[PDB]
RNA sequence: GACGAGCUGAACGCGAAUAUCUCUUUCGCCUUUUACUAAAGAGAUCCGCGAGUUUUGCUCACGCAGUCGCAUCUUUUUGUGGGGCU
């Protein structure tokens, strides 16, 4: 009937799932669709 | 034309030692979940580690000092001299 609403020291509990990892971002290169290789061609 | 042991800082980097975890899958335990198995991968973490001057702490030490702004017989520094012609 209703769900609930999800608003949002700090707590020092650490989760497993909560520790790093792929701690960096793929971007996308020249040769996988990056946006300045792409004004370039006619799609 | 010339000099370090120990600690914490360095900011850059993974001889031989290796454990844990997470995720995405498969496989096996198999009632369920933990807790596990063993394969494929993708990711972290731990415990450590090397060099640059920063010096803190020596308990060592220094300056007419090791170095400064190849030395007479045919092939090299002991030259073959002197003159004069267009």
């Amino acid at each position: 009937w209703a769900p609930a609403i999800g608003g949002e020291k700090p707590s020092v509990q650490q989760s497993a799932k909560n520790l790093p990892g792929h701690t960096k971002l793929k971007f996308r290169q020249t040769g996988q669709a990056a946006e300045e290789e792409l004004r370039a061609k006619d799609l």
